[PDB]
């Protein structure tokens, strides 16, 4: 059984995704949209193209707006969906933000750790909530009124790997969220000055994830389950690492960061 | 055999639909698009329903927007696409207006007959226009770059029933500016002054299409083809005169005619 201080762990992490989490998408608006109607450029090109996706917006009428994106002909045409995307992932990241700010363990480590912790894992938690709104039998991330469709030699993609393994072992709301708790408290995350505290505060999230599986699933398909877990939460440390590269790279020959997607990333602005 | 001065005639016609119908839709750019995401009423909706149609925006990059209109729910949303129709209406409207100010027959009449003419007979210029980018097989007017989808009870319409049986009379481009011409100077519009002069103006371009057809279709199936053409101009008068009615009940609740539309329809903005 679960002890009495791991019920109210799970407790403060699920109250904290309840807050935090618009699984409906109802508060992302105002976004930009596609227009109507050199080695490092082969390399920004292989970048983009094995995560292309179609956009369809429903209305509250009933209308329907359908974005399918162009083929790469040589321009810039590739990166018509950038603006969009990074209007997304920064209404994720504040979300991610806002995340970690209710949770006692965070708030009480020093600020400039903090920060250094959001730096790192603010990309892998976006992850984890999105893994939760994907359909893997139609390859589209369902966010509310906007729906992203993948256009299988796209699971060499580690990223739509990643969230094609991660959604079949069917995990629940309370491993969801001790997943994005591991990932979050990372004491080797470039910056982290108490390495020591938030050693523990990880190892007491993986632990109350080890006892949770163990006591809520006794089926034989999820054997060994904690330790898939563990491994796609490496993987997914891994597609963080090589993500930040390709967005490093899109950001040198085409801007398109925001202001907080700056921050996280460490640009100045000079 | 045509007549020299009727070959002129043909001529002329066709020098100023070459020179102001642009059939590519190039230069309509800058419109309007659907937002992202009592007994008056119930007739202004009926008024709508049978004329409803989907939006397709190919880019230059190889992008494609679909529009999917709303169903009626008892709102404003039926009026969705009026701005961008209105824009598309008053893009033909000037198409149309330059064509009759190329023409010589035109430009010697007295310009507040001109104004006269044109305030009668643009609508169904604008109707003969579209009839030739109209995809019968498919039920789409191929704008260009726009593509108009009509969502056999349509054929009740008689909008939509004339775009089917006029394509259906296969008409040469002469023929289809010899219409042009003919519903132009109808000599019976509101504030006509020189009705004689237009009278036998008319009588002319008619003398010129029976001519032309009786020269180069000898084929049976076009029988009575000149016949078949004056009946569809009548019912094209006729479907002006019913949509000028339907316009106006929108204009009333809905306000979205453009200056050239006010203008063209006798709407003063007092
Ligand atoms: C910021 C990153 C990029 C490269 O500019 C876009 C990544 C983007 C992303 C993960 C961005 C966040 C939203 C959503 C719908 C999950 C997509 C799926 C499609 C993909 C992979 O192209
Ligand atoms: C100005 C008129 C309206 C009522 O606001 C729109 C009419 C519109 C119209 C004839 C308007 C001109 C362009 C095109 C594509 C031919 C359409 C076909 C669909 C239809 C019939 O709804």
């Amino acid at each position: 059984g679960l002890t009495e201080e791991q019920r109210m762990m799970i407790r403060e992490l699920m109250d904290a995704q309840m807050k935090t989490f618009d699984t409906t998408f109802s508060h992302f608006k105002n976004f930009r949209l596609p227009g109507v109607l050199a080695a490092k450029w082969s390399q920004v090109r292989k970048d983009l193209c094995s995560l292309k996706v179609s956009l369809q917006l429903r209305g509250e009428d009933g209308s329907v707006w359908n974005y399918k994106p162009p083929a790469d002909s040589g321009g810039k045409e590739i990166f018509s969906l950038l603006p969009h995307m990074a209007d997304m992932s920064t209404y994720m990241f504040k979300g991610i933000i806002s995340f970690a700010k209710v949770i006692s363990y965070f708030r009480d480590l020093p600020i400039e750790d903090q920060i250094s912790l959001l730096k790192g894992a603010a990309f892998e938690l976006c992850q984890l909530r999105f893994n939760t709104v994907f359909n893997a039998e139609t390859g589209t991330w369902e966010c509310g009124r906007l729906s992203y469709c993948l256009e299988q030699q796209l699971l060499l993609e580690p990223m739509l790997k990643f969230h094609y393994m991660l959604k079949k072992l069917q995990l629940h709301e309370e491993e969801y969220v001790l997943m994005q708790a591991i990932s979050l408290f990372s004491p080797d995350r470039p910056g982290v000055l108490q390495h020591r505290v938030v050693d523990q505060l990880q190892e007491q999230f993986a632990i109350t994830l080890k006892s949770y599986i163990e006591c809520n699933r006794p089926q034989p398909a999820h054997r060994f389950l904690f330790l898939k877990i563990m491994a796609m939460l490496t993987e997914l440390r891994s597609i963080n690492a090589q993500h930040t590269q390709r967005l490093l790279r899109i950001q040198d020959i085409h801007p398109f960061a925001t202001p907080l997607m700056q921050e996280l990333f460490g640009i100045t602005g000079s």
